[PDB]
């Protein structure tokens, strides 16, 4: 076709997720914006231990650049599945691509080692501001920028009564699944206290032994595009988890009291088909330059009707923060 990210990508073998994956990237906006306008050459880091010396981040802007430029129908990501691979060896792509793609244009050059320190007695504001400040001491980034937030863990230990509370950085959000839900169900499921299971307790430092020490996580701070994965996978579940397309408010789950409006709207939706002995992924995404939904098919592109968004499909959300729309306004 002739418009711009509408280009849809050739299936290589099976390479699971893959292709759903980069055309939700591809769509959203200040990631492909930025390699558009070769914002990236300045920030690729060359030696990180933890990077591909820039080469994740160079095949995936020469991909961008040939999606986004109106020539092709069509393209194939075999050099970025390529640059992918030896990157990670080998379930969840995205995070190994947003992990590329963060080593590869880190601005830290090289990361300081970071003594923990636990919350002691301080207010869960002074904690997360460190939590957050030493994050960026290692990571700074585009990809920081677009998708990193912050959530608390409180671990309570019935032995000694001790309480644990840390900070920690995530690039998306895995959501447990409560018939038929709704999105927010998932997020309150997400953010309810748990019985840590015999399976999997918490070595208590204060005992130096583990056992069931209750888990209760909180989003401190959401990132400007904010990754919703559905936890389908542990059989797979295929309850029909209802989310909105617009007018997402998570400040409700918020317990940063300072924090701002965090309201967000639906750009991409990756989807799965079968289940893990036989599936497929595919993607919805919203052009960024005429406003419509589409429906991406390995190398198909075809238009789509917000009819067809909300279905048991669904497996990832890619949500954007409405004060971070490009030219547009709040009051
Ligand atoms: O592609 C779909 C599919 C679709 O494009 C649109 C709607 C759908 O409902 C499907 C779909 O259900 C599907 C598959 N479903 C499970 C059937 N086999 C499971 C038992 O092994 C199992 C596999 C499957 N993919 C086959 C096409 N992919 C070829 C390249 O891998 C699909
Ligand atoms: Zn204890």
């Amino acid at each position: 076709m002739e418009q711009p990210g509408l280009c849809g990508l050739s299936n290589l073998g099976n390479t699971c997720f893959m292709n759903s994956a980069i055309q939700c990237l591809s769509n959203t906006p200040p990631l492909t914006e930025y390699f558009l306008n070769d914002k990236y050459q300045e920030e690729l880091n060359f030696d990180n231990p933890l990077g591909m010396r820039g080469e994740i981040a160079k095949s995936y802007a020469e991909l961008i650049k040939q999606m986004w430029s109106g020539k092709f129908s069509y393209v194939t990501p075999r050099a970025f599945k390529t640059q992918v691979g030896r990157f990670a060896p080998q379930q969840e792509l995205l995070a190994f691509l947003l992990d590329g793609l963060h080593e590869d244009l880190n601005r830290i050059r090289k990361k300081p080692y970071i003594q923990l320190k636990d919350a002691d007695g301080r207010p869960d504001k002074v904690v997360a501001e460190e939590a957050w400040e030493n994050h960026l001491k290692r990571n700074d980034s585009i990809i920081v920028d677009i998708f990193h937030g912050l959530f608390k863990s409180t671990l309570v230990c019935p032995e000694c009564a001790k309480i644990s509370v840390t900070f920690d950085p995530f690039c998306y959000l895995t959501l447990p699944l409560a018939s038929k839900v709704k999105l927010k169900d998932c997020i309150e499921l997400f953010t309810t206290k748990e019985k840590l299971g015999a399976e999997d307790p918490w070595y208590c430092p204060n005992c130096k032994e583990h056992q069931q020490a209750t888990k209760k996580l909180d989003l401190w701070s959401l990132p400007p595009v904010l990754v919703v994965h559905l936890k389908r996978f542990s059989d797979k579940l295929d309850t029909l988890v209802d989310f909105p397309i617009n007018d997402l408010d998570m400040s409700e789950f918020l317990i940063n009291p300072n924090a701002g409006p965090c309201r967000y709207n639906l750009i991409a939706v990756s989807n799965h088909y079968g289940g893990m002995g036989g599936g497929h992924y595919t993607a919805f995404a919203k052009n960024k330059d005429d406003g419509k939904w589409y429906y991406f098919d390995d190398s198909s592109v075809s238009t789509a009707s917000e009819d067809q968004i909300v279905s048991k499909a669904a497996y990832v959300l890619f949500y954007q923060r409405q004060d971070t729309f490009s030219g547009t306004g709040f009051f």
